[PDB]
């Protein structure tokens, strides 16, 4: 039965996390240090990249989506770009590589996820913290409450916020 892990890092970030390439280093690194063998990539969108095409096309549309513990999350990829902006079922529980659940662990005191896309998983360019190199208070880049279920709401928030970043397995 194939299935694709959504794990969140191991420490909340500002939205200056080095660029996309370094965000995407960071869950290289990380899934690596756990012993992951999938290919893992940050869950955000940026200049050149939606965050809805991260995952190959043809794990889109039938391959549910799991936590670290292979809990069922969302059906498939595609169910949470419907529009309904990434809703979890309750009770859904997210891990980061090193064990720890995001919302019960003191760890991460802003229960948010940042993400930089409209519910479609499409890029915003004037909400992606300039695609994730900057940490500056006026800047925003656009993040979710994970408190609300969702993990696409459409809130523009200060980058100098320090949120929960995902990492999304990109094929299986």
């Amino acid at each position: 039965q194939p299935v694709l892990h959504l794990v969140a890092l191991n420490t909340p970030l500002s939205g200056g996390m080095r660029g996309i390439r370094g965000a995407d280093f960071q869950c290289f690194q990380q899934a690596r240090a756990v012993g992951l063998s999938g290919t893992f990539r940050a869950f955000l969108s940026s200049r050149l990249q939606d965050l809805y095409s991260i995952v190959r096309r043809a794990d889109r549309g039938s391959v549910p989506i799991v936590n670290l513990k292979d809990e069922v999350l969302s059906p498939s990829w595609d169910s949470l770009f419907s529009g309904s902006q990434g809703q979890l079922q309750p009770g859904a529980r997210i891990f980061s590589f090193d064990g720890r659940d995001v919302l019960r662990h003191p760890a991460w005191p802003q229960k948010s996820v940042w993400h930089g896309s409209d519910p479609s998983g499409r890029r915003l360019m004037e909400s992606y913290c300039e695609t994730w190199r900057t940490e500056t208070t006026g800047a925003t880049g656009q993040a979710s409450s994970l408190l609300s279920g969702r993990l696409l709401e459409q809130k523009a928030a200060s980058c100098h916020n320090s949120y929960i970043v995902l990492c999304i397995e990109n094929s299986f």
